[PDB]
């Protein structure tokens, strides 16, 4: 399970790229999250990720497909 | 035609909701660029924007057909 820490770090880093604060980031700023949060995924586990959260197709993440990849993740 | 100015004058109204500076806006803020731009638009004109703009039904405008919508109403 997640812990409260963990679920706060994340949603901080996922912010930082969240503009306009409608909860979404893009696909191409994924990356930028993941390595805010001190990881350093490679290009196939990225296009992975993507795959996962980015479910519809439309370049778009929001943060709780986001959470549960990584609660997966981990 | 639309003149520069007035082109010009839609881009910074419409810009001033597009809080991350992707060139869309949501059709909930449709309404208050109207209201920026010194435009009264009722309920009914506003949902005929809407349904012109909004072509896909996601709720996101995007600039360009902001901008041909405009100059259809002008
Ligand atoms: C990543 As978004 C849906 O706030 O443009
Ligand atoms: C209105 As948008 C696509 O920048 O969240
Ligand atoms: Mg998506
Ligand atoms: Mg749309
Ligand atoms: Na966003
Ligand atoms: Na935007
Ligand atoms: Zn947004
Ligand atoms: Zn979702
Ligand atoms: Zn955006
Ligand atoms: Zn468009």
């Amino acid at each position: 399970q997640l812990t409260e820490e963990q679920i706060a770090e994340f949603k901080e880093a996922f912010s930082l790229f969240d503009k306009d604060g409608d909860g979404t980031i893009t696909t191409k700023e994924l990356g930028t999250v993941m390595r805010s949060l001190g990881q350093n995924p490679t290009e196939a586990e990225l296009q992975d990720m993507i795959n996962e959260v980015d479910a519809d197709g439309n370049g778009t993440i929001d943060f709780p497909e986001f959470l549960t990849m990584m609660a997966r993740k981990m």
